[PDB]
């Protein structure tokens, strides 16, 4: 009986590799929250980008039927998303925090500009 089982949960994946982000975008959706999590954690969390070069943070947290969630919007795509892969999976209140991207919904197909 030597060596040689090995993957009892995993079914030999490709790629073990955990949730995927997908493509960046300038709102991110994070999850994963302790019900003692607050605002002041999100600040703090991505504090730094605050100062950095870009318009103020706007941070969102939700308080729904199921708590456990909130969104951040950064100045732009880059800089959140450089967040997100920064912030991906860091351990709070005994909990794994995890980031997403957010999409593009409610937009409007109209154009008045000129050229």
């Amino acid at each position: 009986g030597s060596s040689g089982s090995s993957g009892e949960e995993i079914r030999k994946i490709p790629m073990f590799s955990s949730y995927n982000p997908g493509e960046p975008n300038k709102v991110l959706y994070l999850k994963n929250l302790s019900p003692r999590v607050t605002e002041r954690d999100l600040v703090s969390l991505f504090a730094r980008f605050q100062e950095k070069k870009g318009p103020p943070i706007q941070f969102r947290m939700m308080t729904g039927r199921m708590r456990g969630q909130a969104f951040i919007t950064f100045p732009n795509k880059e800089i959140a998303w450089q967040a997100l892969h920064l912030v991906n999976g860091y351990k709070l209140y005994g909990k794994i925090l995890v980031i997403e991207f957010g999409k593009n919904k409610k937009q409007r197909s109209s154009g008045p500009s000129s050229g």
